[PDB]
């Protein structure tokens, strides 16, 4: 069910947002608000934005946890005052560069980012097929 | 429609490769399969793995329209040959690169686009409050 999914995220972003400083909650409850309005605008499906809210604020919690919330607001801040879509989406890779990261200091984060790495074989294995397949064509 | 998103994901993604060129159909069938698998094992739970690849699969379609699926073909096997994890992050953000180039020369994606960069002040106003706070 969709009605599931948003509920399983938003409950696991409203999570986040309750381990958070009070004080911050306000104002990131009329963040999560307006992104949230800003995607559905965009006219892609809820589930899909929920989920992209959901993920990318996971990873906000856990690069919070390494020091590195200051730096990403620094960059929120600088991709939406930017000057053309192309810096913006620039600054959102950046972001993400940072986000990722984090995900690779955390020893949890590393740990399933390296199994990752090994199950990644099999499939090494069928890119290679069609790579092979599409120079042919 | 569906209660079963992942009736509603896979339909969607089988309809992806059921129009692929026939010599396709059978190993990006089995990609499908074992990125599950994969996507399993990481922890995610098997109706956000299937949504994920559904809306990944999107992407790809969209990318392979602009001639770049030969470039994240190559960029997805140096990823997962890569010595180590922070290499396998970077060749990652490039393939992210190619999604994003592709939604801007998608014409309905660039007009959204647009549309953040001007409908973005409201999250700078708050996110700059936010940043006095935490000085």
């Amino acid at each position: 069910g969709s009605e599931d999914v948003i509920k399983q995220a938003l409950k696991r972003v409203q999570q986040y947002i309750q381990q958070a400083p009070n004080g911050y909650r306000d104002v990131i409850q009329q963040i999560l608000q307006t992104v949230l309005k800003i995607l559905k605008l965009m006219g892609m499906p809820e589930v899909e934005a929920v989920l992209i809210v959901a993920y990318v604020a996971e990873m906000l919690v856990l690069a919070a946890k390494y020091g590195y919330i200051d730096e990403l607001l620094k960059l929120a801040k600088e991709a939406l005052e930017a000057d053309d879509v192309d810096k913006m989406i620039e600054i959102f890779l950046k972001m993400l560069k940072i986000m990722f990261l984090a995900l690779a200091l955390d020893p949890e984060g590393l740990k399933k980012l390296k199994e990752l790495k090994k199950n990644g074989s099999e499939e090494v294995r069928k890119l290679i097929e069609e790579v092979i397949k599409q120079l042919k064509q």
